[PDB]
């Protein structure tokens, strides 16, 4: 259909303009549609963009508002006091207010729909809340309403929530479109996605983006595809992948390529509630945080990911035991079997599972896929799904049956519940990836597994080396390999922090000069230097200039191939906030070759400083763009958990940058 009202190049300077003439008697039926092209680079804390309301004394309470927050959020308020009427939709991080320097061109459509009595926001092509009712507010039906007004509510004869911005466009209709027909209203994004909800992954939300340039020219992604709502583990989690052959402009559908089948793929809506956003699903095995190195020498991608058991996570998995047994200096994972009450078991040589009371071995073997067969037989155990039909978390087995792992709750045989690291490998850059396999444990049999940082492993320039940082308490423990990630041996660097979250990422600054930036306790990002290729490491410095919170955010680094200002430069993606996380930034170092010292010269707004920015991935594309890909919404916050489609990417330039 056509609009009933079509309007433009409204300037929103803290003072509203009244449409009521032009709008109000046109407004007809219990169903409409705004749709609205504004720019807010510069928004007060709270504003209202569009509202409609009873002006008059005594019903200040009676009105319809599309507002927004300087955080980001947007939301819509449907009010009417005889009605007893009071809905308040909203979502966190939904918006964009400036790219490249420039105020970003919003799309927002608001859809209500009488018949199925639901509301629905979309903002940028993306869906941020669909809320269903059973009294229906019509927006137009509100008692005694009297003016149509942008860039605030008059309330009482007085302008509430007063915006600062511009509406480049708005259009209403006396119809809630359809879903099909709002994915024709033409965006001016200056995002794109790559992975997404309804994707082939089926996870609605997305956590922990990577990104690298293959040899041939190939970017390679990959991410959390995480299904339990935003939650890290304990949950389900799948790690994805995707790659653009075009420099970024458009992204394979994704692949696997590490999964576990215990639990169903099931895209859920999470509830964003005080009372029920906790819930987590807690039986189910995971993969968290992923990274990916190319391997010159056989052309090899490797991904390596945290792996969890069935019900654990970083909170709850043993961090005294390494869930191996050593055994002459070689170490076998460690097995219980149903209804024993201590680990008698180990996989050997050929998957053999092995009874350590009495040193036999059993008719079980595992299978490359740690799947457990009986006499060459495959043993399957039966899959679970989640829903909230009866208003609490459930999960339950749904009929069909899967391969039994011995990572599995529902397994005959069973891992430590402890965390692990695995590894997989790509022969066609990302087209298809091999079964995981566990890596060995690197600092003894009674000490947990150590964290994967996420992001980018490490290949260097003049040599086979392959390096992967990781975490633990009280150091850094970089693994490394010299034949194409076959054998690995760890290299340990002490940092001054215990039990820190010490997400790690390098850049070789020249040949065998390895500078490590990693996140912190402290509010400072830190690094530390190798001159050797990784065999040692310097004592930890700190980097002023960027500001980070006490708990900290991983930060992503890369080595620019090209001079800036005559000098090599190094990248860095990082929030630049001491509050949340948030002010995303790309902030350009030099690097002063007397010293190898690195003077921060330039620092990029990827948004504004109020807008969300946590994790983040980058990498220089064949072209010699920055591309990055990152969680744009404060991934900290209690209050903006479960949001989709904020995992986002953008393609730059280094004269945007500088």
């Amino acid at each position: 259909i056509s609009p009933i009202f079509q309007g433009g190049s409204y300037q929103l300077n803290n003072k509203s303009i009244d449409i009521s003439s032009l709008l109000l008697d046109k407004l007809s039926g219990e169903s409409q549609t705004v749709v609205m092209k504004f720019k807010a680079d510069k928004p007060n804390s709270l504003q209202a963009l569009f509202g409609l309301s009873n002006s008059k004394a005594g019903f200040k309470n009676n009105y319809f508002s599309i507002f927004m927050r300087d955080s980001g959020e947007i939301g819509v308020e449907i009010r009417d006091a005889q009605k007893g009427i009071n809905y308040l939709f909203s979502r966190p991080a939904s918006l964009w207010g400036k790219h490249k320097g420039q105020a970003v061109e919003n799309t927002l459509v608001f859809v209500s729909d009488s018949k199925d009595k639901t509301y629905t926001m979309y903002v940028n092509g993306i869906e941020v809340f669909s809320e269903t009712v059973d009294t229906f507010l019509p927006i137009s039906n509100i008692n005694g309403i009297d003016k149509a007004t942008l860039g605030a509510v008059n309330r009482e004869g007085k302008e509430h929530y007063l915006a600062k911005g511009s509406i480049d466009e708005i259009s209403l209709f006396n119809k809630a479109i359809s879903d099909q027909e709002v994915s024709t209203i033409p965006l001016s994004n200056p995002f794109q996605l790559i992975f997404q909800s309804g994707d082939s992954t089926q996870a609605n939300y997305f956590r922990i983006p990577t990104l690298y340039t293959l040899s041939s020219g190939r970017v390679l992604s990959s991410i959390d595809a995480r299904y339990g709502g935003t939650h890290d583990s304990k949950s389900k989690i799948n790690i994805a992948t995707s790659y653009s052959d075009d420099n970024g402009k458009t992204w394979s559908e994704p692949i696997f390529a590490m999964k576990f089948n215990d639990y169903e793929e099931q895209l859920v809506y999470w509830p964003r509630d005080n009372k029920l956003k906790n819930s987590q699903i807690s039986g189910s095995a995971s993969f968290i945080d992923s990274s990916i190195v190319e391997d010159k020498k056989s052309g090899k991608t490797i991904l390596l990911a945290d792996v969890m058991p069935a019900g654990i996570g970083n909170n709850n998995a043993n961090k005294a035991d390494s869930g191996f047994k050593e055994i002459n200096g070689h170490y076998y994972l460690k097995l219980k079997k149903n209804g024993d009450n201590d680990f008698r078991y180990t996989v050997r040589e050929n998957g053999v599972v092995y009874n350590e009371t009495t040193n036999k071995p059993t008719n079980y073997t595992i299978n490359d896929k740690y799947e457990v067969l009986e006499g060459g037989k495959s043993l399957t155990v039966e899959q679970y799904s989640v829903d909230f039909d009866s208003g609490s978390l459930r999960e339950r087995h749904n009929g069909k049956q899967v391969p039994m792992n011995v990572f599995y709750k529902d397994s005959l045989f069973k891992v430590t519940p402890t965390n692990y690291i695995a590894m997989t490998t790509s022969q066609n850059r990302g087209e298809s990836w091999e079964q995981f396999k566990l890596l060995p444990p690197f600092l003894g049999e009674k000490h947990n597994g150590t964290y994967l940082c996420p992001g980018q492993g490490l290949a260097l320039k003049s040599s086979n080396r392959l390096i992967f940082a990781t975490y633990t308490s009280g150091e850094l423990t970089y693994l490394i390999s010299d034949d194409s990630g076959q054998t690995w041996k760890k290299s340990s660097a002490s940092i001054p922090f215990k039990n820190a979250t010490a997400e790690a990422q390098m850049v070789e600054l020249r040949d065998g000069v390895i500078r490590t930036f990693f996140r912190t306790t402290t509010g400072k990002i830190a690094y530390m230097t190798s001159r050797d290729s990784g065999e040692t490491w310097s004592k930890v410095s700190y980097i002023d200039g960027i500001q980070q919170t006490s708990y900290g955010t991983q930060v992503s680094a890369i080595k620019y191939s090209q001079l800036i200002d005559g000098k090599e430069a190094v990248i860095l993606s990082t929030p630049n906030s001491r509050s949340g996380r948030k002010g995303g930034q790309l902030v350009v170092g030099l690097v002063n070759k007397e010293d190898d010292s690195i003077d921060w010269k330039y620092h990029y707004g990827i948004d504004l400083p109020s807008y969300g920015y946590a994790y983040s991935a980058i990498t220089e594309l064949p072209n010699h763009h920055i591309g990055v890909l990152f969680e744009k919404y404060d991934s900290w916050s209690r209050n903006e958990l479960h949001l989709s489609n904020v995992v986002q990417y953008i393609d730059l330039e280094i004269n945007d940058l500088t």
